[PDB]
């Protein structure tokens, strides 16, 4: 919820705008 809190154990289930 906001922020990049840790970098990937966030959460982790996007593409993110790899492509």
């Amino acid at each position: 919820c906001r922020k990049a809190g840790v970098g990937q154990s966030w959460k982790e289930n996007s593409p993110l705008n790899v492509s």
